[PDB]
């Protein structure tokens, strides 16, 4: 066995071989991960609150931004740091009344203003591409860490009785094809015409492709996600005329697991680019997201170039 | 906080008053249950062993049938037993590799054979209607446990610091409408031509009727089923050419999840007739299965009328 | 593996054939324990509180006498029940500062007065050979239950991860000889000089009676009780000037402990006589004693005949 | 609430400002009491190999001795590391059996020898006055951990359900008086005459004094000392003639807890000398000790010296 603290020891080429620093920011990670996981067995400001005084504590982190927050939050006495979170605390926790799986996600980047001074904006609104480090935290079955600091992405699964989380995949990769969708289909009459296409050639026969494909959707981005990178498959959550630019946020959602996508071999679009290399306008931005196997993704990205109307 | 044990001896009226026997033989589900748990925090052969040794253990049980097992098992000492239990003992294993939930199907019936003598098929095979208890165990984000003796559907939310399953809803019932479909549907153009046009009709735009519904499908029947009865909705799990008369368990998982939704002021259906009355023809006999909100229900069942074909 | 529920079902002789009835008492204990274990990892009036709700809960019981009480409990609604239970909730409360061992103690009876009338001091007040059950839960490096109804001692480990507790110990008793002793020896001066001479006594050198015996003296009645249980020795708790009568109390504390003593083949004494013939004064009375390895009981009272001061 | 982990970054001007560094030391063994309480939830071999394997993963620490292994242990791959360990893998284990507190000892050192080098048993040998941190880990009612660095003593408890040390005592002190002795006094004929007459002197009546002392022995050097840190007292452990110059180790148990009740503000001597002074003859070196309020130590110190013999 092998615990998640000591694989960062093991690793100290990654992260910038800045070790002692990945610690840090991935104790506070796990501090929260456990407090919530406990918390468990409303709680979005739980959880927001219980992240972002973790992060404080391990006086690593200028500040930080939450899907829970209008604005950022600069720490005081933390201008000195050099590292700034963004986060989605506790995804899909309309999930939690049914008992069904949740998720933290989180992106860390290394401030771009001058350090010894309070962070703005500017720090925060940087692209995806930018990214030092992301993850996300499932609350299902069972808990387990994800992480990626651009040298593949490691997963973690807690074990409750001895209080840690201990190493149960080093390298997560997606298989080399994908047989699964994952999208609310209900809502297949308000998606663009080039989703609604894809969604049909899903559904042919055509074994030689695996096709027709299996159908899951969870309702939550980080369970829905990690089932698709164990098995393969794809993720999509399209515009609509309710939100024309996307649901999921650009900021909190689609680049960090954009990030872990793309470090295990996948591909994150918005269905006309890489979600990696957009340029933020606002923190709350929204976009429409596909992610997963790279020959699907590349498939809805067709469908939407053959069929381009909304 | 109320225990499922307190609970129990507080409804001394229901399992014909035999509170005692009730009590023995939720403590072997419970026991069973807690031993999974932790287990998942293969599994099926595990899941298995444990339930059936804690049954046997009770001595209440004079045998169970397992969807595990090809034939029933007597228990050496329990002849004198009245009750035999048919178990899904692991539901949806095949979800624990991607830590997506998971389940315990339980059905309990009075013996037909005499006292004091081995029981045969004949005990395991009485339709639905005849069950005295049924419940299920869903292992996700926490771990539960929700039964029906015939008056009314009881929850309970296993805490581990506690070691104890707490009362967390009394009365389950389904909300007056549902507005969530749950299918594989993936697999549409398998689908008979009356579910293939119920699943069109589910996509309409008609606000009056809250449509589009809402799709969701984790992939696990315990799991989908436990968010439509608090949320509203309906499960469809029909046949196809390679299933041609369904794929779910009549025995180990239809009966009892029929016996639980009714009960909770729902139906079941195979599509075409109620679960509950169908006349069992072999331990493993698989059937087509519709359940949730009663509209929901009839509405599947009119359109299979409507278009009869395969 | 075997928990405590099942061990009960398996020994259907003990507890006169009551084997449901004995299983509802242990369960309402065992669920008192788990919560104080939990609550461990001021408590005197939780313990008592938890305890208290726990024992009304399973109707079973009609009323308890506690040391944290100056009154008995008459439960509204159990007028019906035949037991009653005399309870010490949290042994040595003050050694929790200091993480030190500590324990709950508890004594059954069937009542004496009418059933369906409310029970009264005289259903309390009965001798210690008139119990028909007793035990105790020690908190300590891990959290054990034990008990006995006039059949053996049987010792039960909680596990924490499994949530129950599990048969460790089917019979246990004390080994042929004791080589320690449990004392508060720093007063020694205020002791009867017959428990004086007895300690000097323990001093000699004779390695043919394992002598000078090992002093061990944690503080905790139940602690220091179980250590003897399994080691061997004596556990002494006399009058002194501030006590004339002894510290214990023989109702919550002196009878359920002698209880155990003598069905694992030990002996319990005030210095002059057995405690279990005691005839009761009041609810709060107190007495002199010594328990552990009948031969050196049987030392201490012989040093208090020869040397009767105090 | 605060976390060892959050305290550590915390004070960052102890351990010589090198704060990344115990934050990986403490934990290593915060890991190995980890995963020794549950498995308390023989022992000895396996608490040495859980945190022997755990120094050795954080790459910290160039190699171990402790009092299960009769050489030290030099890692592999360590030989750059400047720090060396010694332990007291599971302090009084035989006390497992019978469910009383025992406990883990640690003692740190800054190596002597050349770093990139194999260290030696020079780098064990030296007194402990050179210590750079020392502490224990007590398992009894709950887990809690201790340790000192130079700047007063700090106290952690482990709360199972979080998996985390919270701070529960950051300046830990011996109260002004003590009023409690911590001895096996069966063996009083065999123990030094000073130290026989400082006993005799423990049991007068001389209230001004709070004379007789309240005797309380565990049996367990950890859960004695840490009781006589919280409440006052002294704890002793004399030579006998099997036993000519103590039975205790000097590296592994004295040097690490007399370096903690010196930051608490007591004294522990050997009877004669400071145990922090005396220069190491050999690994396995034993040594007579006597450690609590310096009241007290100086009054066995004064018996020694009137009462020489043995």
């Amino acid at each position: 066995m092998k615990t998640l603290g000591e694989f960062i020891v093991e690793k100290q080429h990654e992260f910038s071989h800045a070790t002692g620093e990945l610690t840090a920011l991935l104790s506070a990670i796990k501090l929260g991960a456990k407090i919530i996981h406990r918390d468990i067995n409303k709680l979005d400001l739980f959880a927001n609150e219980k992240l972002k005084a973790a992060l404080k504590a391990r006086d690593i982190v200028a500040g930080i931004a939450s899907e829970e927050e209008d604005e950022i939050v600069v720490f005081e006495g933390c201008e000195h740091a050099k590292y700034v979170v963004l986060m989605d605390p506790l995804d899909g926790s309309s999930n939690i009344d049914v008992n069904v799986s949740v998720g933290t996600i989180f992106s860390i980047y290394r401030r771009v203003t001058p350090v010894g001074t309070p962070v703005t904006e500017e720090d925060f609104l940087q692209p995806g591409n930018k990214q030092v480090a992301a993850g996300y935290v499932v609350y299902g079955s069972s808990t387990m860490l994800v992480y990626t600091t651009g040298c593949g992405v490691h997963a973690f699964t807690y074990d409750p009785s001895l209080g840690v989380f201990c190493l149960c995949q080093e390298r997560m990769r997606f298989p080399e094809k994908g047989k699964t969708y994952s999208i609310n289909e209900g809502n297949y009459i308000k998606f663009p015409n080039g989703v609604k296409k894809y969604i049909k050639f899903c559904q042919e026969e055509d074994k030689s492709t695996n096709r027709p494909y299996t159908s899951r959707y969870i309702g939550s981005l980080v369970a829905d996600f990690h089932r698709n990178l164990l098995k393969g498959g794809i993720y999509l959550y399209p515009s609509t005329a309710s939100h024309p630019d996307g649901k999921l946020r650009l900021l909190y959602e689609c680049n960090p697991m954009a990030f872990l996508a793309e470090q295990a071999g996948g591909k994150a679009s918005d269905g006309k680019e890489r979600i990696l290399d957009i340029i933020p306008e606002t923190l709350h931005q929204r976009r429409s997201f596909f992610v997963g196997n790279d020959h699907m993704v590349e498939d809805v990205e067709r469908f939407i170039r053959e069929f381009p109307d909304a």
